DNA sequence: CCGACAGCGCATCAGC
DNA sequence: GCTGATGCGC
DNA sequence: GTCGG
């Protein structure tokens, strides 16, 4: 990437804010500014040039000059010398270990990947799976593998019922050439706004995908969200594909477009879009867009026949998925 | 010179 | 066991 | 940490 030095610096600072400081707004400030710089098709030569882009303010501007002049930030190399913070930063890379579990492990002298393996009985189920697949979960999914995973998933849900609708969202739907995980929006013509005839629909889909040994592990399970692990089959004598993370969301169809807007992202896009909706008197979640009252109460769901309908309520021009990569 | 910063699903734990 | 918070994740 | 009021 063209400005990868700057975007790497900003990402590291962002990871520090989230993993150690727990300064979630600082986290989001660095990652927003990293996002715009990464999408900027021009080689940033100074913090002043950077300060013209949205998200880049005084302090990021200053840090870009320091990095462009020295190749590093003082703040970053003091963090890399802090052994508690660096241990914490590493442990939060394991799926299921956050700042709270990380600093509890550090205080027990659990500090390295091998330490975790030696004390696996101290991990909850999620953390075990993150540890088991730690290397795999550091690997990106080439788009060609996403296509083969989409192939299995979409056919399998048709097998459990031919009217099922499955849409692979996330970065894949935005056109990314590789993705971190797989995000599947699932909906069924029989399933409208939580009208209770018979739930259990997600379990049936999960069951079938376990049956064919595509889904290999379970991180979470409820009526609307399944999170877990999956794997492409190999031909005889190829290396196994890495295990991959998978999130499947079951949503009523009348909420399908709010659902696919949410699951397509990006997370920063959703934050920006939902904030702007607040600025126009609405609130957006993965299910509905509602009007906000003068006092904060939310209204009844508004009708939606397309993603574009939601952009229209808040007076945005429609952005195609490939330009939502904020 | 300040306060806002999206909104949710699920698993686990602390205290009862 | 339940509530309610905290934790981690999307 | 940024931005908007
Ligand atoms: C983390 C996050 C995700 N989402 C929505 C929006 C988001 O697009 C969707 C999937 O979450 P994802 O973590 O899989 O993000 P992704 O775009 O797929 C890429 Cl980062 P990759 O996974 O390909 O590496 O969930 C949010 O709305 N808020 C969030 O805080
Ligand atoms: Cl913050
Ligand atoms: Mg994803
Ligand atoms: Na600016
Ligand atoms: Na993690
Ligand atoms: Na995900």
């Amino acid at each position: 990437t063209l400005n990868g030095g700057i975007t790497d610096m900003l990402t590291e600072l962002a990871n520090f804010e989230k993993n150690v400081s727990q300064a979630i707004h600082k986290y989001n400030a660095y990652r927003k500014a990293a996002s715009v710089i990464a999408k900027y098709p021009h080689k940033i030569k100074s913090g002043a040039e950077a300060k013209k882009l949205p998200g880049v303010g005084t302090k990021i501007a200053e840090k870009i000059d320091e990095f462009l002049a020295t190749g590093k930030l003082r703040k970053l190399e003091k963090i890399r010398q802090d052994d508690t913070s660096s241990s914490i930063n590493f442990l939060t890379r394991v799926s299921g270990i956050g700042p709270s579990a990380a600093r509890k492990f550090v205080d027990e002298g659990i500090k390295t990947l091998e330490d975790l393996r030696k004390n696996e009985d101290k991990l909850n189920h999620h953390q075990r799976i993150g540890l088991k697949y730690f290397g795999d979960f550091e690997k990106r999914i080439p788009r060609e593998e996403m296509l083969q995973m989409q192939d299995i998933v979409l056919n399998e849900v048709k097998k459990v019922d031919s009217e099922y609708i499955a849409t692979v969202c996330g970065s894949f739907r935005r056109g990314a050439e590789s993705s971190g995980d797989m995000d599947v929006l699932l909906t069924h013509p029989s399933f409208t706004s939580e009208s209770t005839k018979q739930p259990k629909l997600l379990h049936q889909v999960v069951e079938q995908l376990q049956k064919v040994h595509f889904i290999t592990d379970t991180l979470s399970k409820g009526e609307t969200k399944f999170m877990g692990v999956c794997q492409l089959p190999s031909k005889n004598d190829e290396k196994e594909y890495p295990h991959r993370r998978i999130d499947i969301r079951l949503i009523p169809k009348d909420q399908y477009y709010c659902g696919v807007l949410y699951f397509t992202g990006s997370d920063i896009f959703n934050k920006n879009m939902r904030a702007h909706a607040l600025e126009k008197g609405f609130t957006i979640n993965e299910y509905t867009i509602r009007p906000l009252g003068v006092t904060g109460v939310a209204g009844e769901p508004l009708p939606v026949d397309s993603e574009k309908d939601i952009f229209d309520y808040i007076q945005w021009k429609y952005r195609e998925p490939k330009d939502r990569s904020e």
